[PDB]
């Protein structure tokens, strides 16, 4: 009954790379409900908050720098299994794993520029929305072709 | 020699979707040749006996029920494995498991609305054009690139 | 006035050259419904009966033996002036003198080889209909975003 | 010249066709700057204040009736004559006089579904922007191919 | 009539902003031939050559060193009209005149960044065709829709 | 490492097919920099230079006739792992084993009409760059977009 929830970020290089229309629209056509959306040049400390988990990998530093470079564009996307598909349809967190057919297969190359976050679990996502997004920012609707998506 | 049909079927979510277009550019893009085509609601004693199989299982009165729930495009296409590559780019027939790039992995979320059908074998294949077309609703002719598609 | 229809043909040309699911992609983005579609090898005498307005004129043997040189996609659309918005989507009947954006602007170059045909009035629409589909042909459904399209 | 901004706003109706990428596409590819972007149910009480120049007019309670029926995606995009651009790339307020091509041409039918607006002029533009955004929520960064847009 | 030549120039901003495969897509879906093709960085003496009839204008100077500052796309396309035609599907010069559906329409905002050029004539077609390239580097070919384009 | 080169060809079929759009697209999209391009007939001396360690196989005859049969387009691009990578984006070379989402897989049935080739390594790539392009034919230019792909 269809209610999952997934934390969907464009990182910097994807809005730098003029990648937001296509990337919301793969959501659109699949079937999924648009839940939130926002666009924010994200602080330091909320990355931070965001990446805690990574906090003492080497890389750590950089990955926040550059989460920070530019404006994201923070989504909530629902539907079922919105969380593991949702990454497949993202593609291997490292673009050079990731298929043809995937975002980051079909658009970037490097890990440090691979243009989108998906969360990666029912608990991350909902921490993850927590943390961007206010309760109220999350609007409650009814796709118009949901009884033609699901049974 | 005579080259492989598969049929291909765009459920009533397709349609409902608005899907249709972007399943047949699919297919011609591909290279394979359209030799028929029409749009029907198709009857429940129809789908009876494409489903005859199925006359004994405990969804099969749902089944019938739903794929006469709105018009269908029903489709024969040609070409050489057109029912196993046909069959790939539909995608796995659960779209939970069907890769980006599939016209199911890109498009639909829940196998009871899976948006499309194709034969899943020659035999079925032959089974389902008789079916579903008069001998002569499909229609022969020469592609104009065929020769750049066939060696 | 929404229950409006037009006939639309995808010429022999519009066929070979792949268009067919670029052509009903524009009309399902666009909101109208289709009420009816089939392929077919449109024989002369029938052509005959459809350009009977022009029997008399120099140009019909040519224009019966074109539309028979290959199958065509028959199909009808219905929705608020889908005649005269249908026309202006086609573009005009000179594809040198169609606008970027509109079909035949966008996908062919000569006026014999125009890819497709749109009624020029709702007179010549509903006899043109009539012509190509019987009305059991014809379904009648309602589109799950009906009510977004219209008031 | 170039740091005009316009206010541009998907209504209910392209949030639920699915046209939400679409349309962000049109303007990214265009060479225009998103500066803010939100998804929300807009308040009866903001959309009055919105449309307070039609309060005393006939259709002014269904208006606000439909424009408070799902969320919209509220955008401000920057650019040299984005305000006059941006409603060229919209089309004319009646879809039936859109040109195919513009956003309402290619994708909508009824005046009253007429998916998007924009600002009808600069003053209008900053009222808009004013009404609908934080001055906070406007985010300033340089596009990578800014001087690739402009001289 | 179906064997006149234009020249189309993606200018160095079109290559840029990523636009060649869109750009040559729309060539090739309208039915025309390309005939030659190369991409290179213009030496200051072609593009004066080029620009001649602008030599003494003020801005000559500055015109050069653009079109020097990256590499274009330089093409030859054969089609009946496609001096003309060419030229309506690259819309007006300044992108402020050119109509959605159009590649400076859609594409680009300054007349300055401009993306593309196309011949003005048949004496300039031929002139720039001389001037660009090598009479070799021109293709004798005919397309396998060739009969499907035209008469 | 970030400048590796890969050489990729349009074969005839990709041509005729009118896919070279599409496909430099899809090397555009990933992020990749167009080094060097060109149009033209490969001469049957040329392509049994390409083929030469094929050359007293009894496919050869066949193989550079269809080479021949008419023009390719013959491309260098550049990037990080570019060679492996430009690979899995073209498919397998048996287009009834690649993907959909790939260019093979998409776009073509056969393996002697596959549309493409990529270099095997980046041995072969040098030694195919320099049979197919004049070192001053490889254009050394920065892609604006360089940051936000690679860090």
């Amino acid at each position: 009954a269809n209610l999952e929830r997934t934390f969907i970020a464009i990182k910097p290089d994807g809005v730098q790379r003029g990648l937001v229309g296509e990337i919301i629209k793969r959501f659109e056509q699949k079937g999924f409900r648009l839940v939130a959306m926002k666009f924010l040049r994200a602080s330091e400390e909320h990355l931070k908050q965001h990446y805690i988990d990574l906090k003492d990998r080497p890389f750590f530093p950089g990955l926040v720098k550059y989460m920070n470079s530019g404006p994201v564009v923070a989504m909530v996307w629902e539907g079922l299994n919105v969380v593991k598909t949702g990454a497949v349809m993202l593609g291997e967190t490292n673009p050079a794993d990731s298929k043809p057919g995937t975002i980051r297969g079909d658009f970037c190359i490097q890990v440090g520029r691979n243009i989108i976050h998906g969360s990666d679990s029912v608990k991350s996502a909902e921490k993850e929305i927590s943390l961007w997004f206010k309760p109220e920012e999350l609007v409650d609707y009814k796709s118009c072709a949901h009884d033609w998506v699901y049974e």
